[PDB]
């Protein structure tokens, strides 16, 4: 709960992040209040890659299969909301096609300006840690794939 | 510490944020857990404006001076050590001017990544809140100078 322990800092961010989104309109303020502690935390390029894949795990069938489902579903605010819980819960998570599925859901949604913002948050991080965007997990899924990498080289930059 | 208090999700965060500072390289963190709990809480364009001036208190002559003394005695590290505690103890901070002093800190310190990131931040909250660049204080002190709001509209857009 102090100095050492990162993972209960993780955990003490997770509650102030629930407060927020239980608060009116303040789910970008729960939502990047885990982006600036997961991704502004990670100033080292890899972790640690071996060869080829890096020793991170990937997400999970299980939920990202679910994420598929409500993308096809069209069921924008569910999809927002089961994002954020899969951010919290994963490796920093650099499974960076959740930000794609965050950006698409916003967009579906109307809020624009909000969007806009997610693209920033990504290029920054981007720009801290360059070969990101084209690492690879244990099992060789990429970070991001053909459809996310896409928007990121053209779209945020 | 509950649903009601946001004055309490403040001190809880700043006390977050504050385990984070004292992290290795860890002040991006701190710095952006901030800028997310208290922009990203404000969705109304003025909170609210009189004949021409917000109801919102100017930042304090005794600390605003501190930092022209800072900038002046070009002693960064410092500046930027006390613009974090000037953002947390204020309204919302949206003295846009603590952005620049701390973009002009980083940008001599070094850390050009990071003085990016500012930039984009600042540009998200504006996009957001359009008017907000143009606003001033009680007394009539503007939000942004001169100096910061000629960076705004030609260097962070």
């Amino acid at each position: 709960s102090a100095i050492t322990s990162g993972q209960e800092l993780l955990s003490q961010a997770r509650v102030l992040a629930k407060y927020l989104r239980d608060q009116p309109e303040g789910w970008l303020a729960a939502h990047r209040l885990m982006k600036s502690v997961r991704h502004d935390t990670l100033h080292q390029l890899p972790p640690l890659s071996a060869d080829g894949r890096t020793r991170i795990a990937p997400p999970g069938p299980d939920r990202r299969a679910s994420l598929k489902r409500l993308y096809l579903q069209q069921n924008w605010l569910s999809l927002l909301e089961q994002c954020d819980d899969m951010f919290a819960r994963g490796a920093s998570h650099l499974w960076l096609d959740l930000q794609w599925y965050i950006h698409q859901a916003l967009l579906q949604t109307g809020k624009e300006n909000y969007a806009a913002i997610i693209q920033y948050d990504l290029k920054g991080l981007l720009l801290r840690l360059p070969g990101l965007e084209t690492l690879a997990f244990n099992d060789g899924m990429p970070f991001a794939d053909d459809v996310t990498l896409s928007w990121i080289q053209q779209q945020v930059m």
